[PDB]
């Protein structure tokens, strides 16, 4: 495992994105299924001239797994992936202009529902996880594991866990007073609302 210490404008959204009182938090699964549809269609758009790009797997596809016990909601994709320089620097550099953006609009008056629209959404799970463990493989590159729980550092591994041949999954580990997102009635509920007419199937695992 190594750890990374995040930048100062990335550090300082992920304290107000934890920190501030700001009630409307459903909007993360929004978020979280919007990257995970403009990755799946990334991964669509190169097997359009390779069609060996989906040899890692031909299904695209958004999965809602819920794990009361483990107090989790994961978001799968078999989308693009990331690679550990996507993990590391790539992402480094948009989260960092991102952030900027998005604290600049924030006090133009903007709502921290509006994140998604700075490239930054994925930081939104903070409004309900205390953790988020990243898992992904990119056709480029090993399966990896990053993972921050804040407080000013992330940590990358190679992932030792089930192969996932591409993809990614968004692992949230829920805060303590946020299992409503644990719930059937309510995942559905979130889906139905803001991501009706996403282009890949989306399936709502049970319990
Ligand atoms: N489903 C998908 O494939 C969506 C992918 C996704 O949401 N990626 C997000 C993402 C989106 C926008 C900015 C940064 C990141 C990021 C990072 C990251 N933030 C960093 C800050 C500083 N330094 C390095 C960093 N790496 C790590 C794992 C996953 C993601």
């Amino acid at each position: 495992m190594e750890t990374f210490a995040f930048q100062a404008e990335i550090a300082q959204l992920m304290s107000l994105i934890i920190n501030t009182f700001y009630s409307n938090k459903e909007i993360f699964l929004r978020e979280l299924i919007s990257n995970s549809s403009d990755a799946l269609d990334k991964i669509r758009y190169e097997s359009l001239t390779d069609p060996s790009k989906l040899d890692s797997g031909k299904e695209l596809h958004i999965n809602l797994i819920p794990n009361k016990q483990d107090r989790t909601l994961t978001i799968v994709d078999t989308g693009i992936g990331m690679t550990k320089a996507d993990l590391i620097n790539n992402l480094g550099t948009i989260a960092k202009s991102g952030t900027k953006a998005f604290m600049e609009a924030l006090q133009a008056g903007a709502d921290i529902s509006m994140i998604g629209q700075f490239g930054v959404g994925f930081y939104s799970a903070y409004l309900v996880a205390e953790k988020v463990t990243v898992i992904t493989k990119h056709n480029d590159d090993e399966q990896y594991a990053w993972e921050s729980s804040a407080g000013g550092s992330f940590t990358v591994r190679t992932d030792t866990g089930e192969p996932m041949g591409r993809g990614t999954k968004v692992i949230l580990h829920l805060k303590e007073d946020q299992t409503e997102y644990l719930e059937e009635r309510r995942i559905k509920e979130i889906v139905k609302k803001h991501s009706q007419f996403i282009g890949y199937p989306i399936t709502l695992f049970v319990e």
